[PDB]
C-alpha cells in the first residue's frame, strides 16, 4: 500500500 | 487518508 | 484495489 | 483501511 496521511507498508 | 495499492478516506 | 473502511477501485 | 489488491492501515 502506497500511502499519505503530514508519508509504503504494497 | 490517501491510499494507493491497482485506488481518499484523511 | 478491494478495500473496506463503514465499503472496488482493481 | 483493510485493502487486498495479490494483500490494514483502518
Ligand atoms: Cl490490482
Ligand atoms: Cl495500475
Ligand atoms: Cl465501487
Ligand atoms: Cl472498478
Amino acid at each position: 500500500l502506497v500511502y499519505f496521511a503530514a508519508x509504503l507498508k504494497a
